[PDB]
């Protein structure tokens, strides 16, 4: 009576990934095609990390400051630049490895699996959410940086996330591939702290839906509400208002089980206002908020790559 | 570090390496995965089995009865020739006419109940994900598997090496997992015949729970502390009491590292989980949880909060 998250494979990820160098700095790079893509932060001492002029630190650096290694396999930088907060080097070698793939720019509440990697070398995987606080939880260490997050659909790999940073909650913070930083937070070592979180309510619903469909469906009232109405609700109990968008993906799980999206929020607004009253759902005496709608199908369905 | 104090995640390790071994196998109408390393495809033997074969198999008879090619066997799209075979208590070997280029160094060992490994689910030959299991005391696992899903193996990684520790072939009426290890001996009491199994009563892996609990003071959480002292004895007494299993001397050394490093000795630490188990978490959580966590080893906490 459970319900487990599932990463994605990462091989395709796994043959991506390179250590970049500067200085004594080193950090994951990810190597598509002929360009890798690090954090730009790779430029800077310990000491420029506190206040950094990230253009005027650049400017200071020559292709051949950069030390690019598929695990000790130098390869040659013929070329660099700034997006934003990433750095993309241009290297003399196309990875034979490169999957299809997409650089997107995810929603808070999107799930997506990060490889944790270290010199190169990848450590983990994990499933994470983005917290609508623009944050994520998971494990990340001292030459982290650089580890990406992902989804795959069908062979088509879509880079979501690299990661900067550690908040002093202990939570983490990053960028998408393009090098804009979800969330508030700048690349400097300077005072930043994750703003207040909620709770991402297009994932618990998806997660009831789970359980319906699992057969454990003592929550399913008598009652609907409207999405205003309910928005309005959700709110006083720190829960997301929910988009059109929402509606939308929680559609094949409302045809699956034959229960409509507004049907479902009117079960889960009785659950906030009244509590669980000492019951389990899938097991959990709390409501799970890190499973999309499509974590439930690719999960009750068998997805593969 | 691990993500602070709002949750502790279960980390897989890279499933490439194993990915890159996964192959389709089919006999009639039977289709499921298996592990092609070098030239040889091992996999559940009862993808011999018709549908109604699996209700009570008599194996050897039924492998009697089949010839190389009842086998096909599909990596991508490329068959490989089946060129001999032979099973090895609830595991098929095929040998092939290829090697996988793929083959990464590898060994087959037999976990220990409370330990913890990831498992690379495929479907059709093709990995579909990952996520990290414990072996339960009761030899059972709680994954996630489907129709399909069998010869998915479970594994860790040590340098450049994998050892396979568990092939997947059945899901009892629990909704728990069985399974074997790479040589085809079930873990537990369990057969490879569709027929209603219990395992029996499980307990919760005290080690785990002990790890766990350093990881949620190492995230800065510290609520469920007391200063009670506990002999190791006594300790074991209350934990037996509540389906806890033993802890060991050989358990409190593998702690000293997490111990040393929070600054609380693992009697300490067992004296507060006695209370938690006594008194209850009262509505509190730790690490994000209701429930005491048990499928988290002493390595895995370190490994995600420090290296
Ligand atoms: C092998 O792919 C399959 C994996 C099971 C099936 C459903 N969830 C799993 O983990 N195992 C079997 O088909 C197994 C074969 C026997 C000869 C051991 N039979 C089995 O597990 O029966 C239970 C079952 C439950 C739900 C659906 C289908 C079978
Ligand atoms: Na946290």
């Amino acid at each position: 009576s459970g319900f487990r998250k599932m990463a994605f494979p990462s091989g395709k990820v796994e043959g991506c990934m390179v250590q970049v160098t500067c200085g004594t700095t080193t950090l994951n790079g990810l190597w598509l095609d002929d360009v890798v893509y690090c954090p730009r932060h790779v430029i800077c001492t310990s000491e420029d990390m506190l206040n950094p002029n990230y253009e005027d630190l650049l400017i200071r650096k020559s292709n051949h400051n950069f030390l690019v290694q598929a695990g000790n396999v130098q390869l040659r930088v013929i070329g660099h630049s700034m997006q934003n907060c990433v750095l993309k080097l241009k290297v003399d070698t196309a990875n034979p490895k490169t999957p299809k793939y997409k650089f997107v720019r995810i929603q808070p509440g999107q799930t997506f699996s990060v490889l944790a990697c270290y010199n190169g070398s990848p450590s983990g995987v994990y499933q994470c959410a983005m917290r609508p606080n623009f944050t994520i939880k998971g494990s990340f260490l001292n030459g982290s940086c650089g580890s990406v997050g992902f989804n795959i659909d069908y062979d088509c790999v879509s880079f979501c996330y690299m990661h900067h940073m550690e908040l002093p909650t202990g939570v983490h913070a990053g960028t998408d591939l393009e090098g804009n930083f979800y969330g508030p937070f700048v690349d400097r070592q300077t005072a930043q702290a994750a703003g207040t979180d909620t709770t991402i309510t297009v994932n618990v619903l998806a997660w009831l839906y789970a359980a319906v469909i699992n057969g454990d469906r003592w929550f399913l009232n008598r009652f609907t509400t409207t999405l205003n109405d309910f928005n309005l609700v959700a709110m006083k109990y720190n829960y997301e208002p929910l988009t059109q968008d929402h509606v939308d993906i929680l559609g094949p799980l409302s045809a699956q089980t034959g229960i409509a999206v507004l049907d479902m929020c009117a079960s889960l607004k009785e659950l906030l206002q009244n509590g669980m009253n000492g019951r389990t759902i899938l097991g959990s005496a709390l409501l799970e908020d890190e499973f999309t709608p499509f974590d439930v199908v690719r999960q009750c369905s068998g997805v593969t790559f």
